[PDB]
DNA sequence: CCCGGACCTGTGACAAATTGCCCTCAGACGG
DNA sequence: GCCGTCTGAGGGCAATTTGTCACAGGTCCGG
């Protein structure tokens, strides 16, 4: 059925910010990129990129367009080294046709200790710290469909690049935590729950627990 | 001892960002 | 060779979500 995403775990783990709309493009190149037998030259057709995730011509050339600009000076760290994803700007060769150039160095930390979910997985997720808590879930999924692991906070806001004031904790909690949490539960086919480690007064870890439905 | 102080929690406000929608009009193609 | 239609590249919108901070209200420490 639908396109099977897989990638390195070095790719779920890596420290970069990235729109839903960035992460959505992502995950096409990495199944271009993994569909071969590089040059690192992507291609991205408006019309098919509309009917993957139930958008208009109109509203997927919008996107389309505004991620591609955006990509210009973001970096990406592998802890660490740090590159950046783009080497040429984007172009259009043909009316609804984009041309982008993935740095061919980033090629063997695509494709390697790895990570794997259908797309139809995550199209639905909006905030796109929930697409990356999501990944990362999945790095630990068992066969059968469950997993449960550790993840410290500190590291969480390191990788995932939140921003400062969520080192307030009860902001943390409200509205990153609780928030994709809540997606995850409603717009995945995954039930997942969790709780808080602490030591003293802080809290350090958050424990997550998981089955599917 | 009660204090001021250094931690922690959650909630009420407001600011800045993102969402799916809507409308226009020229490009590429076929009847 | 023109034209009606299917696209998609632009300009926008109000309704929600996300990002930030002041203040209320708990604990323990040391003086
Ligand atoms: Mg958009
Ligand atoms: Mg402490
Ligand atoms: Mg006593
Ligand atoms: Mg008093
Ligand atoms: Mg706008
Ligand atoms: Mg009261
Ligand atoms: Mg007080
Ligand atoms: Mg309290």
């Amino acid at each position: 059925n639908s396109p099977r995403i897989v990638q390195s775990n070095d790719l779920t783990e890596a420290a970069y910010s990235l729109s839903r709309d960035q992460k959505r493009m992502l995950y096409l190149f990495v199944d271009q990129i993994r569909k071969s037998d590089h040059d690192g030259i992507c291609e991205i057709h408006v019309a098919k990129y509309a009917e993957i995730f139930g958008l208009t011509s109109a509203e997927a050339s919008k996107d389309i367009r505004q991620a591609l600009k955006s990509f210009a000076g973001k970096e990406v760290v592998f802890y660490y080294e740090s590159f950046p994803w783009f080497i040429k700007p984007a172009h259009s060769p043909s009316r609804g046709l984009y041309s982008v150039h993935i740095n061919p160095y980033l090629i063997p930390f695509f494709i390697g200790r790895f990570t794997q979910f259908r797309l139809s997985e995550t199209k639905e997720i909006t905030n796109p710290y929930a697409m990356r808590l999501y990944e990362s879930l999945c790095q630990y999924r068992k066969p059968d469909g469950s997993g449960i692991v550790s993840l410290k906070i500190d590291w969480i806001i390191e990788r995932y690049q939140l921003p400062q004031s969520y080192q307030r904790m009860p902001d943390f909690r409200r509205r990153f935590l609780q928030v994709c949490v809540n997606e995850i539960n409603s717009r995945t086919p995954m039930r997942l729950s969790y709780i808080e480690k602490k030591k003293g007064r802080q809290t350090t870890h958050i424990v997550f627990s998981f089955r599917d439905i």
